[PDB]
């Protein structure tokens, strides 16, 4: 089930993906308004041209007490069931550990406590999925960071980034020792908050220089157009186009060009009654990333309410239709 394929070629194959957002990353699958996931939803995702689904998973409340930190089996089974929805559709799948920043605390004081817990949780996760083929990928952590800290969303301190390297190392060794195909499974790792900021990336170290490790970056660029409800609603100027291109070149010249694969696991825009800008923005984003060998995954939290904050949804899950197929088609145009 494990091809002789380099990470760089695997990521080119992945190309364009979709996040099952606000779902298993929620305290319970339906807690943030999304319906219980079905294979039918995933099929629609595949039907539109996506080649991969990222399945963010928050484990927090399903984790038993120390010292064993046993994961509730029912939760782990459900995670496995949804992963199979994706794989059965012939798509790639990524699972992670998402909003677990409550117990994953990247400071020197809390390093050993988190790391030990991080090791015992990943042992169980890696083990359950050890026999899956190379279409399943593990992402060590989502957006590891010191929550509530001054530098939280600005790359963190060296302390933060330093600890995160060891968290990653511990998870990577743990996966690699868990048997089955885990010696050869591809693994995504981020630095603080999965930022793409260059001076932060300076301190990222690839665990064991493992050749099947992929840089994980999240980039909702440009921030004001994409995330901020009070930001501008237009995107499309010559400056907008040159800007993201220059951002990708930085990523391409630093990693890809030298044989390190990169996945942009999250990007997207909210609904600001500005379809035309979103459609243009979406196409340029996929074209430029994929022409650089970078795979991109849209953030879809299932939330639709035009003009409101956090309105990233493309798929209408309860009705199996698309709110904005125009955006989906734009992505596909770009990825080619």
């Amino acid at each position: 089930g494990m091809r002789d394929i380099s990470a760089i070629d695997l990521v080119k194959e992945i190309k364009i993906g979709w996040n099952l957002g606000n779902t298993l990353d929620a305290p319970t699958e339906t807690a943030w308004g999304n319906p219980r996931t079905t294979k039918a939803m995933i099929e629609k995702v595949r039907e539109m041209g996506f080649n991969a689904v990222r399945v963010p998973v928050t484990w927090d409340t399903h984790i038993g007490p120390a010292p064993d930190y046993k994961i509730d089996e029912a939760w782990l089974n459900r995670v496995e069931e949804v992963v199979n929805y994706v794989l059965d559709c012939g798509m790639y799948a990524i699972i992670n550990l998402h909003h677990d920043n409550t117990w994953i605390i990247p400071t020197y004081a809390n390093e050993q406590r988190s790391k030990e817990k991080l090791v015992k949780v990943w042992e169980q996760i890696a083990t359950r999925f050890k026999d899956y083929d190379d279409h399943l990928l593990f992402e060590t952590m989502n957006e590891p960071r010191e929550v509530g800290s001054p530098m939280e969303w600005m790359g963190g301190t060296y302390e933060n980034r330093d600890v995160i390297n060891r968290f990653n190392l511990a998870v990577v060794n743990t996966i690699r020792a868990s048997g089955g195909n885990n010696d050869k499974r591809f693994i995504l790792v981020p630095t603080n908050a999965a930022t793409g900021l260059d001076v932060a990336l300076n301190d990222l170290v690839i665990p064991n220089n493992d050749s099947r490790v992929i840089v994980s970056i999240h980039a909702y660029s440009p921030y004001f157009f994409a995330m901020d409800v009070n930001g501008t609603s237009y995107w499309g100027s010559d400056y907008d186009k040159a800007s993201l291109t220059s951002e990708l070149d930085a990523i391409y010249n630093r990693f890809v060009k030298n044989g390190r694969a990169v996945i942009i696991g999250e990007f997207g825009t909210i609904d600001k009654n500005n379809l035309s800008s979103r459609v243009a923005h979406a196409e340029h984003y996929a074209r430029e990333a994929v022409s650089r060998g970078i795979a991109v995954f849209w953030w879809d939290n299932g939330y639709y309410n035009p003009g409101d904050a956090e309105t990233y949804a493309l798929l209408n899950r309860k009705t199996l239709s698309w709110y904005y197929p125009e955006i989906v088609q734009a992505l596909m145009r770009g990825a080619g």
